[PDB]
């Protein structure tokens, strides 16, 4: 095997990367990497475009709840489960979507915008932090509130060095689990607070969502590490090329003469001395003595293959980040239907995975945290004859699924024909087909049974879905 | 035969590779090869893209259980087998998919995330290790927990040399079988523990999944050995080319004169001395004496054939890794439907093989480990009059199949038409067609029989699948 | 005839190859050729791709048994043959597909994985060896075990010279048949054992599978001898071209002056002395005295015709190995449907031949070895009133056919239409149509007759295959 060897001619003799865990590689330069990722996101067109694509495709314009408790395990009954789910869904829908935005302490974000911010933070910071608090002064129906904590705030107190149990502001028990986090207080023009992960009663107090790569990993790594250097180098190349083009296009001509500069421009260029401005009106034919000369400068091609090199670098960056090349670069060159569909599918697989993990876990944990007080305050009533209480089986009572914006297809008619053909056979159900369009099938049925009554009352022809 | 000969003109005279086992080639430089593969994965856009493609296509966004015990062998009866399968599937679904993430000791990953991490570890490290433990302090329903052990941790104690029976921290019996493993403890700012492969009762304590190449192979080899050198050399070429382009684009022009440098720029470039900055506003025509000169530099083509060489190297890398060229390089050049379908099939065969072996074996062993407690703690009851106990035939009781995300078609209508035509004939069943879409046909049937009742109750037109 | 003559102008005067058997050409340099093939497989991207294609297409993701005993010969009856086949197939499932992997001594591979490893070994080593042993300490139902022996281990004892009867560790009787083998024991940081080919009772103890080319051939030859030299030379050319491109791209410019190097770089390049680093920010216009000079280097085309030469060499290599050019090189250039189908058929013929011979013979012999104990231990009962007992006609009792993964075609709809039309006419049966899809028609019928009952019980519309 030449992987561990010296190389072809010994070229890989100096390539001896150390063997170390993910923590040993990531933690020493965590803050610098995060700052560089933030710099790239704020001040580069492509990084901001990638973040916007992540936000728009992973979550969308809405994030909707679907409460499906496991009634078999609980032994309560299907109808009671349906009634409980309807009540819980109504309560959650009013709680999250108030215009006062009292879901968060800062009163600036709704639930959907909070999910989008969490996804964005997971993108260029590798993780997201959420804290759940209670305000006693509040007289509203619910006291639960959520605060989005930036990863920069969590760090070791007093800027102390890492230990075996405490790393990067995270306290670790004997196992890999985390017991608590140290959150700093930021003064824009310091102190640290201990926040336990979970309350003694089992409620989740502070939320941390990230995907671990190796066995022992305390905090996550942003996606920009793969292509961080190339983005900066490409920005430098773009600025240099633009400045060079401006400079080369500036010098249009050159005057050579042995006379005074005022005299030379007077006799050759045509300026009026009554250095010296020249009027652009008209065409001029100067007369030159033997010593005089007039040279019109020629410049190189403004874009001499910079476009193709930029194309290659943008393909590399899009491969590193995960978004499609066309989406990142806005190129959308000529291509057949099959190629566009294949690229869309390749991007959609990654987007679906990100939605399934990050946003779904965050929303599920927030929903469980809210549901615990909702049940405690008797806003909703648990079904009777339950095998287990809410505390004993939290996941069983609070099992849920989340629906986001569906993919907008290149051909609208083909997808509709496919859906109709699937519905005609037994391969698919109404729920799955409506969920692909970002709709709830029960709401569609209610709207249809309302519309048929409205049509009948007005005297119009009954709709297709109506039963004779 | 010229294979063992000197060559055409004697060119292969120095090519005399040693004849040795896979262990003799792999073990001496195991750690350096693993470290180089990790370096490529962390810091190259293409390697990270390949790992992400592996994770997404091999597993997907979900990994689902299908329990099919062999009822004929055990002599229990079909209906008891179906009831047992329903119970164990429900228990597994609740156990793996809790939001508390209590399946693993570190409480960071769900079952699907652990499967994806195992696939990733198999990709760039050549193997995956899983440890199953019990916590007695836990008061939950199940005490089983799983921990993913990095391959770096398994090594010979005290960094001692390999022996005949103990190689790379694995103790080997007279045959090729492994009896136990030595796992180190990592301190981020050492000691070794003996972990037997199997408990005395026959339970699996330590899990090791990899594909052997030759007869005697203690540990597996990463996939990057084939293309390790080329990726590093291509990265060096890319960085060098980018720096060279930036350098050549930087120098726009050149001034030649015998005067002072400030005066030369004042009279020619146009800088103001009130070295010296020059304003970009306007167009200028300087006046030059005989000794003076102005030269506008021209540069070579920025991308002069680098794209084609990069294409060739990327095809080589994609051949080595196994992913498609379009997926790896994000190129997706103009191509017909047939070529895209052929490349997709060529990649899908490899992905299906990897899913059938690695993830399936890992998930099956974890499921058996959980099922042993589940049966022991009497959460589920074995059918009566069974020929053999659970211990005597573990595979018969725990026979199962796993379903992941299905391939996304380039043309949605064509696959639906194909599935419908197959269903109409006897060549296919409902289960196989639903499995290709990542769905369970029994859940679809339950949803349909619920939806028909819902439509009937609300007064809507009965669905197609309903029976008159 | 000029084939044996001097040539056109005497150019073939030195071309006088010796006339010798295959053994005389192969045996003297067997080990060096095998080592070179192993080196190419481990360390070249294309060779690994070819081996992976062999494994994926010849075997696939599964290998399945179809027991077809010849009842007419033995005069037992069709129904008894069916019952015996069902029992044997069930028993072979459990032995081969246990998760404990107790089929092999090393407990690392399942039956399909051992078949794939055998195919791979036949690919780059020219043959495969399998050993069947018994473990008395085992308390399981079956004591049969299989060990894949690397071809390197079999060699002459004490590294002695070959004889008339003993060549390369294989003892040959008066005829060409082999009586036994000498297998060495490998110590990774020596002794030889005599293993007879067959037990005295007729059972197969040692398995050797290879295709003979000529009359007397003791051991087989790998496929790589045809194209090993070209692969090594192409790898050298690729590495040299990459290094040359990096070297030529590295030198961006050149400074010529009579001053000191520090002064020259300060005045021309723009470095700061407060050798000398230069910041890349901005565009610069240096001033040069008559002695000074600035030159921007221009390099040759990075990929100047290397791609087409690589294409030709890859076509030659793919022709030598037997795989299609597109599969080997991942090129998949623009091409019509007919050309793609023709290339796919050309490759599929070779893959079907390899599957029919190598894997089928290996699996059949292993199945016979297992079936002998299975019958002896009375796990399965032979039908009564049989003409010849198991010993008299092993092949008649153990006649079987093996099924692998079916070909993935470019157009899914066309293949389904073709299969439906063939089924409608009398040209084809259900078994052949289901076999091309890698399915067992009896299993499909059982699944259909279950699904129709499941649909009827739930109240859904009866399936198409149901009989009124």
């Amino acid at each position: 095997y030449h992987g561990g060897g010296s190389g072809f001619g010994g070229q890989l003799r100096s390539w001896n990367p150390p063997s170390e865990s993910v923590d040993a590689a990531l933690l020493p330069n965590f803050t610098r990497g995060n700052a560089r990722a933030d710099d790239l996101v704020r001040n580069n067109g492509y990084a901001a475009n990638a973040i916007q694509l992540h936000q728009d495709h992973i979550v969308g314009s809405f994030f909707r709840l679907s409460h499906r408790p496991s009634w078999r395990y609980l032994g309560i009954g299907e109808e009671e489960a349906r009634a409980f789910s309807r009540e819980v869904e109504a309560a959650w829908k009013e709680f999250a979507e108030d215009d006062c935005c009292c879901i968060d302490v800062e009163r600036k974000r709704t639930f959907t915008m909070m999910i989008r911010e969490g996804v964005a933070m997971h993108a260029f910071n590798g993780e997201l932090f959420v804290q759940a608090t209670w305000d006693t002064s509040s007289s509203r129906l619910f006291r639960t509130q959520f605060r989005m904590v930036s990863p920069k705030r969590i760090s070791n107190p007093n800027n102390t060095g890492d230990s075996r149990n405490c790393r990067a502001g995270v306290q670790i028990n004997d196992s890999g689990a985390a017991l608590g986090y140290y959150v700093s207080e930021d003064g824009y023009p310091q102190k640290w607070t201990w926040i336990p992960r979970e309350l003694p009663g089992g409620r989740a107090s502070f939320i941390h969502v990230f995907e671990p790569v190796e066995d022992g990993q305390t905090r996550g790594a942003n996606v920009f590490y793969s292509v961080m250097e190339q983005m900066k180098m490409l920005d430098t190349l773009q600025n240099t090329q633009l400045q060079s083009a401006i400079v080369k296009a500036m010098y249009a001509a050159t005057i050579e003469s042995e006379l005074d500069t005022q005299s030379a421009m007077d006799f050759i260029l045509g300026a009026n001395s009554q250095a010296a401005p020249v009027r652009l009106g008209g065409a001029k034919v100067p007369h030159l003595m033997p010593g005089d000369s007039l040279n019109l400068q020629t410049a190189q091609d403004t874009d001499n293959g910079y476009s193709v090199f930029e194309q290659s670098l943008l393909r590399y960056i899009a491969a590193g980040l995960g978004v499609s090349y066309e989406q990142l670069s806005r190129n959308y060159a000529q291509m057949s239907y099959s190629t566009a569909r294949a690229s869309a599918n390749e991007s959609w697989a990654y987007f679906m995975g990100r939605r399934k993990f990050v946003a779904s876990r965050q929303a599920s944990q927030m929903f469980l945290c809210w549901l615990e007080e909702a049940i405690v305050r008797r806003v909703v009533t648990l079904p009777s004859k339950a095998r287990f209480s809410f505390q004993e089986a939290r996941s069983a009572w609070g099992n849920c699924d989340w629906i986001g914006s569906g993919r907008m297809a290149i051909d609208g008619l083909k997808e509709v024909q496919e859906a109709v053909m699937l519905i005609e056979a037994g391969l698919s159900t109404y729920e799955k087909e409506c969920a692909k369009r970002g709709d709830d099938y029960q709401e569609i049925f209610a709207q249809q049974v309302r519309e048929t009554m409205e049509r009948r009352a007005a005297g119009l022809k009954p709709p297709a879905w109506a039963a004779a």
